[PDB]
């Protein structure tokens, strides 16, 4: 461990012992294996823990209850209500469904969690190292890394452990360190020391901290500290979660809850305004402060029953439940809320390369300039065979084998494919196969190289490791390279300055190898080179060249194309300035063009059937590149984006096309294009843009840091799990698998947490609506009250508890990916829904209210009420005055009271039977499609049964229910709204509208 950035490069060097070229030795990583150990964290990963997760309490809807609780025990404190016992019963039925469902919430998360865990622990994170075992590089397991030896770390990946900077290759080096520092904007780094040892983090620009990724740059250092000798490892548990995170469902909900929780808080001051003149009944005794009270308490009663406190823990469940499913597809949920979003998708847009493709690369065919005679010109197109990226296969002309380096122009392709390049190839010992080191596309030229084998070097004796790079070590050993121009998305093209390395001639041999994007490469072509020799580019021969690029991209194969140059006679050395990459364009003109290569690169076997269901969807795909147009275009076409023969001229465009367009018709133009092309990180960002200024909800897929703009600007960023982390950190989700066939999965699995979390609603609503009209009958008619402020209590914690939360198990409708995908702009409630909550609560209170006026009448066991409702409180004591007041008092009796308990707790039973599918019938989604509600339904219902015969409990409650005839009438009763719901249901399944 090195605690020290105030110590210099060689300082650091010095600290370990280590060479800047060689790095660590096999005896020095043992021994500092056992010093340091391993470059990991061991325990308490995002776990929280258990106590604490389940103060998740803080949700606005559960803290009313929270409140209610304790007035509700406050106002028990005084032994009050005209009981004893049952009155500190009444805050503990509130308590038991906020137990409840915070049990549930907290058991599902814990269970998302540990899939998460189960699949990161499948794929190994890595680090790129050099060690003295080889002279090339070796990037291994993250964990494998030790203070000392030599780290490198580029554009994309993630930095593996705190690094002191040795040396920036490139002209700038940013790195991304918000996870520590919060720095938003990426931060640049340098090189020299930070002589104050207590300097802060932000400080510290000479350091690599672990846990952040490269903006941008390449970068050599040196590893300081590991483990938990970390930054973000002296941090682990302090501060261990923090995230952005306000998703369109979540906005939806918030404004729901908050409106809903209006309406409640008027009912109930309506409910307390109301029955504000039984204050002073015989029952409640006249003691005005002991009716309001009552009444009080009823009206908060009646809030606990109507709040939907279980709404924060549905909402939990499902998303939890979500990201689970997800996670046995392979897929990596970086945040639970976002499962919901990329259900009511529009839009998908993606990236071409390595994410709508393998960026499985391979040197298929190429071309070199044959003869120009005026007007005339040809060309000498080869083919090459083998598409993995080993050194076996043959260079051929017409289908015949040819030694590459009898061509002179194939002998200066395969230099510049050499030099200018920062990749290489590895033969992995382990799998016994041939893997790249950096870019796919850079690599692919590396592979070329010693296929072509233009020096003829001997490797029919070589090793498996040696055959590797023969053909480009010996280039290497011919020229040595001075300098790299950096690869700049604006000008599409990168280069090297070049001299013979054993330096011969110091006059003769001065060049610049460039390689890039065709038509900016070929703009900047002057002169076009014809075997050793060389002359003027004119119109013919450019138009020859492209003419067969155009072959090639539009053809079948779907190619590639990377146009070679080299500047014959380049500025010195002096002359030229490598602070900026802006002047590099002018650095690369005057340009000879030597040759075109051509890659293949097969698009995902699954992208075509993904693409194709997705329109079946209404969702719509945008490819979105920064390579040609025209290759892009017949990309479309095979993959299902364009038919064969779609007219696309207005359909495709590139990025000076589009920026040529006014913003208007920029806009317009995202409403029809399904492909963009030759486009800039910004580009990619401002599509989506446009196509969210339209009222979309959009999501991005990539894999390159060019899609992190775009990848956080949507509403769901979908990283390739072989992509990299800048893109990964970028994004909410993470296709692991790199199966594109999950997008599609992950689009059903949210649009079904939408309609289980409507069931919620729509359940909690025409239900609780019953529970409010069934106290605003009663009152309204002059009968006796249906229910208690400890009854109200009670059939909130067994109708708004489990059987509620349970409904987030539902199994998806069957149509439920045939239907275009819901607007953003929709209420959370139709305007024909809410018809159904009040059809239903309707039916409901009137059922339960009729429920306890039977009592009064034609059942045998209670006393008659005569007919044509004769219910009147004159009666009470000593009824001196009254008519046909037989019966000295009715009122006030336990036995009609549980009858409408009963019935409650029964009727809203039965329509959650009904919330099982907003539309389909019983007959096709039975009871048993969601077993988890009807476990609920049992145990909420037995739970009605012993508080009813387990004898010290319905002195409580106020309650004595017959064993037999009371349950078959409840029932009568209950049923059909379950027929009443399934007529409604009916109506739409028949008329379909939504
Ligand atoms: N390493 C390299 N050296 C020189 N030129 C390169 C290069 N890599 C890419 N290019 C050229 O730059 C152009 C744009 O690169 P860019 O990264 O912006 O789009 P891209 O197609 O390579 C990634 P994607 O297709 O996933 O959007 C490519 O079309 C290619 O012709
Ligand atoms: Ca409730
Ligand atoms: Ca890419
Ligand atoms: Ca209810
Ligand atoms: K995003």
């Amino acid at each position: 461990m090195e605690a020290a950035h105030s110590k210099s490069t060689e300082e650091c060097l010095a600290y370990f012992g280590v060479s800047e070229t060689t790095g660590l030795t096999p005896d020095q990583v043992k021994r500092h294996l056992e010093k340091y150990g391993h470059n990991e964290l061991p325990a308490e990963e995002g776990k929280s823990l258990w106590e604490l997760v389940i103060e998740q309490f803080e949700d606005l809807l559960v803290r009313i209850l929270l409140l209610a609780a304790c007035i509700s025990f406050v106002l028990a404190w005084f032994e009050e209500g005209e009981e004893t016992i049952t009155a500190f019963v009444e805050p503990f039925v509130i308590l038991l469904i906020l137990i409840a469902n915070a049990i549930v919430g907290v058991w599902q998360e814990r269970n998302a969690e540990n899939a998460i865990e189960a699949l990161k622990e499948y794929e190994p994170e890595m680090g790129k190292v050099y060690r003295a075992d080889r002279k090339s590089v070796q990037r291994i397991k993250a964990r494998d890394i030790v203070p000392g030896d030599i780290v490198e770390v580029a554009v994309g990946d993630k930095v593996p452990a705190d690094i002191r900077i040795l040396s920036i290759k490139s002209t700038t080096l940013r790195v991304d360190q918000s996870i520590l520092t919060g720095e938003s904007v990426s931060v640049i780094k340098h090189t020299e020391p930070v002589p104050d040892p207590r300097a802060v983090n932000q400080d510290k620009k000479n350091m690599l901290f672990s846990g952040t990724n490269i903006a941008a740059g390449k970068a050599l250092g040196i590893v300081a500290t590991t483990g938990v000798s970390t930054e973000i490892g002296k941090i682990r548990d302090q501060m261990a979660a923090t995230e952005q995170d306000k998703t369109p469902l979540q906005q939806k909900l918030d404004e729901f809850g908050e409106q809903l929780s209006k309406v409640i808080s008027l009912i109930c001051v309506a409910v307390w305004l109301i029955n504000i003149g039984h204050f002073n009944d015989p029952v409640h005794g006249g003691s005005w402060i002991r009716g309001a009270i009552y009444y009080f308490k009823i009206a908060v009663a009646l809030a606990v029953a109507a709040i939907p406190e279980g709404l924060p823990a549905v909402i939990t469940t499902c998303l939890a439940l979500g990201t689970r499913r997800m996670a046995k597809k392979n897929a990596i949920v970086r945040s639970l809320p976002s499962v919901a979003t990329l259900g009511c998708t529009s839009v998908i847009c993606s990236d071409k390369t390595g994410t709508l493709t393998t960026n499985q690369m391979s040197v298929c065919k190429m071309f070199i300039i044959d003869k120009v005679d005026g007007d005339f010109c040809s060309l000498n197109e080869f083919s090459i065979t083998g598409s993995t990226y080993a050194p076996e296969g043959e260079v051929l002309k017409n289908d015949k084998p040819i030694r590459s380096g009898q061509f002179d122009g194939l002998v200066e392709l395969a230099t510049i494919c050499a030099l200018c390049n920062d990749s290489s190839l590895d033969f992995n010992e382990t799998k016994g196969v041939y893997e790249k080191v950096g870019e796919a596309t850079e690599t692919a030229l590396t592979t070329l190289v010693e296929k072509m084998n233009v020096f003829n070097t001997e490797v029919r004796n070589l090793s498996k490791v040696e055959r590797a790079n023969a053909c480009n070590s010996v280039i290497r050993q011919l020229m040595k390279k001075e300098f790299t121009l950096e690869f700049s998305r604006d000008r599409k093209s990168m280069s090297v300055y070049c001299s013979p390395a054993k330096s011969s001639r110091a006059a003769v041999g001065n060049k610049m190898f460039v390689k890039g994007a065709p038509e900016g490469v070929i703009d900047r072509c002057n002169y076009v080179r014809v075997g050793t020799t060389r002359v003027p580019m004119t119109g013919p021969v450019k138009e020859k060249i492209l003419s067969v690029i155009k072959e090639w991209g539009t053809g079948r194969d779907t190619l590639r194309c990377l146009a070679l140059a080299t500047r014959d006679t380049p500025p010195k050395r002096e002359e030229m300035v490598l602070d900026d990459s802006s002047r590099f364009m002018e650095y690369e003109t005057d340009l000879t063009f030597v040759g075109v290569v051509g890659m293949l690169d097969p698009p995902r076997k699954e992208v075509m059937g993904s693409i194709q269901l997705c329109r079946d969807a209404g969702i719509r795909v945008i490819m979105i590149t920064g390579d040609n147009k025209g290759t892009a275009i017949a990309i479309c076409r095979r993959i299902g984006i364009f038919g064969e023969n779609e007219e696309v001229a207005d359909r495709a465009y590139t990025g000076r096309e589009f920026d040529d367009l006014p913003l208007a018709e920029q806009r317009e133009a995202c409403r029809r294009a399904c492909c963009f092309a030759r486009v800039e990180p910004s580009h990619k960002s401002k599509i989506v843009e446009y196509l969210q200024s339209y009222d979309e909800i959009t999501a991005m897929t990539g894999d390159g840091v060019n899609d992190a703009p775009a990848l956080k600007k949507a509403e769901i960023g979908i990283a390739m799990g072989s992509g990299t982390a800048v893109a990964k950190t970028a994004s909410e989700m993470v296709l692991a698998d790199d199966n594109f066939s999950t997008i599609v999965a992950a689009v059903e699995e949210g649009r079904a947490i939408y309609n289980n979390m409507k069931q919620f609603i729509r359940y909690l609503i025409s239900s609780n609506v019953g529970e409010v009209v069934c106290i605003f009958l009663t009152a309204a008619l002059g009968l006796p009250e249906a229910l208690i402020p400890v009854q109200l209590l009670w059939v909130n914690l067994v109708t708004d508890g489990l059987p509620a939360t349970a409904l987030g198990f539902n199994p998806p409708d069957l149509d439920i990916m045939d239907r275009p995908p819901r607007s953003p702009k929709e209420p959370l409630i139709s305007g024909w829904l809410f018809f159904r909550y009040m059809a239903i609560g309707g039916y409901v209170g009137a059922a339960t209210v009729g429920a306890a006026a039977w009592w009064f009448m034609y059942a045998e066991d209670g006393p008659g009420v005569t007919y044509h409702q004769l219910t009147h409180f004159m009666q009470c004591t000593e009824d001196h005055p009254h008519f046909e007041g037989l019966d000295c008092e009715i009122f006030e009796a336990p036995e009609p009271m549980t009858m409408a308990l009963s019935v409650l707790v029964t009727i809203e039973m039965c329509n959650a039977l009904n919330s099982l599918s907003e539309n389909q019938s019983l007959m096709r989604m039975p009871p048993w499609v969601n077993i988890w509600l009807l476990g609920s339904i049992c145990l909420s219902m037995s739970l009605h049964f012993l508080i009813l015969y387990v004898d010290p409990l319905p002195m409580i409650f106020k309650l004595k229910a017959l064993d037999l005839t009371q349950w078959l009438m409840v029932l009568k009763i209950s049923l059909p709204v379950i027929g009443l719901d399934e007529i409604l249901k009916f109506i739409a399944r028949n008329y379909l509208e939504g």
